[PDB]
Formats: C-alpha cells, sequence, structure tokens
C-alpha cells in the first residue's frame, strides 16, 4: 500500500515540494 495510498499520504509533501529534487 506504498505505491497510490502511501507514496501521495506520506509523500504528498515532498511531491509537491521536492519529489525527487
Amino acid at each position: 500500500k506504498y505505491e497510490i495510498t502511501t507514496i501521495h499520504n506520506l509523500f504528498r509533501k515532498l511531491t509537491h515540494r521536492l519529489f525527487r529534487r
């Protein structure tokens, strides 16, 4: 559950800020 669930729930901060950067 860490592909589309936690990936956008616990990474939303990075995805919107510095996903890979």
